[PDB]
């Protein structure tokens, strides 16, 4: 059992009102589904990702990231996002992450292929 | 069969020598391992990731990301690294990356938890 | 006058306790000083940037974006970091920014060079 | 005088075939035009940053960074550029940078704000 499996697990929520569906595997592994609330995204996303599954017990978080590719039944935006964070025990637990979004594009316009942000998850809201 | 199934799986390997192993699935996952050249790190690590597996047909490259956490039976750095890109197929393919490699920390240190770089993979040296 | 030349120019402050003390010119510069909490730096630093002086009528932020090298007459910590983000106008005026923190190296630790995080600068605190 | 003024100062060009030209001061300061290959740019626009003026003497590189916002006599993009790095001297000298690109947004879009990307920038070509 990760040491924090059972924190990880389960639904978050961030700034935007997007929602993270993930459980934590034993293994390290991270395995679920992502709603964007905002972008050219509709219903649910399949996702993967990795966390630190022996994190450090000096009251650090506990590193993790996780992609989504932006291809569902529904949609195709030609796009992966990749989210890279820790996570944070405790009464107001935080998945406090930076990301990536890469598009798909031509050579010529490749230097505009990535934006970047930051969303925090909460287990509330 | 993903449109760049065949193109992604195989063996990369990016400018400061670090060998990436991968699987495309017909269904948008990646899987496989990792072995960074540099770094708090020995020996190969778990990937996990997404693709576009019905990219554009105007000349865009693939969108792509993929996670490895930094822990295996050898070592464990405490931190996870993700990489956000895409893939240029082609006698000289290519997978052009931006990456964020967070370290778990405490809240008075969590400003620098996160480093950003860029790596390009190739499918020779 | 810029259009926000007013509303930016003053002193700021960030989620960390920094100050950031600028007036911004009709002509689209910036200039000051910035004072951090954290990390390898006491005192104020000189800072320069630019800022959009003719912004969008659309409800749109201003976009700016500033440097400062961690040298002064206390401190060298040998970096400089730079600050790319949206001014937004009202009651509760905020500098919504992303940051860029890079250190020399050695080449063969270049990789490990460049920290990246956020920052929300508003006018009281 | 600045332990790399001279080394800094002159004509620089990047991958895209975009044009720098800078001015490095004695105190720190960075002063000059940049001229952009791609996007939404045309001529010459201000920059102004900070370098180390007095770098480590053990092979590190020299940190710097510096601004353009996106507007002059014919053209406005409402948006700011900041590139992060630093500079190696030598037969070969580079600037390596990494740079944040931010729009001005509605708050609705400012998930969408930034873009991230690379250049590197040598004294040919």
């Amino acid at each position: 059992m990760g040491r924090d499996e059972a924190g990880i697990t389960g639904t978050w929520y961030n700034q935007l009102g997007s929602t993270f569906i993930v459980t934590a595997g034993a293994d390290g592994a991270l395995t679920g589904t992502y709603e964007s609330a905002v972008g050219n995204a509709e219903s649910r996303y399949v996702l993967t990702g990795r966390y630190d599954s022996a994190p450090a017990t000096d009251g650090s978080g506990t590193a993790l990231g996780w992609t989504v590719a932006w291809k569902n039944n529904y949609r195709n935006a030609h796009s992966a996002t990749t989210w890279s964070g820790q996570y944070v025990g405790g009464a107001q637990a935080r998945i406090n992450t930076q990301w990536l979004l890469t598009e798909g594009t031509t050579e010529a316009n490749a230097w505009a292929s990535t934006l970047v942000g930051h969303d925090t998850f909460t287990k509330v809201k």
